[PDB]
């Protein structure tokens, strides 16, 4: 399924993911696509800070859901 | 299908597109036709700022629809 990751800059990037993907998997995919280290990534869906060991299905992330990416040092 | 892209200068350019084209696809076509880098392009349809990962069908873009192109640095 495709999901959208939207940055505070307004840029959106598309990722092809599985419901069984974890948040770690998604950060590693953002690392591969955009070069952002996972430790510098904060992901948010539907008002929740996404925690590492849980899956997209756990958070009810679905086709063309938009997640928010906030960068942090 | 043909769509029209109208600039603030009044110039209109014609693009042959598919409903499955994404906004990224359209900006790459404008890049090819007019040499404008995709990062300098802002596309607007029917009052909405067009976001990258979505398709023309998503936005109800249709035959001979007019989009608006605003350039940005």
């Amino acid at each position: 399924m495709q999901i959208f990751v939207k940055t505070l800059t307004g840029k959106t990037i598309t990722l092809e993911v599985e419901p069984s993907d974890t948040i770690e998997n998604v950060k590693a995919k953002i690392q591969d696509k955009e070069g952002i280290p996972p430790d510098q990534q904060r992901l948010i869906f539907a008002g929740k800070q996404l925690e590492d060991g849980r899956t997209l299905s756990d958070y009810n992330i679905q086709k063309e859901s938009t997640l928010h990416l906030v960068l942090r040092l």
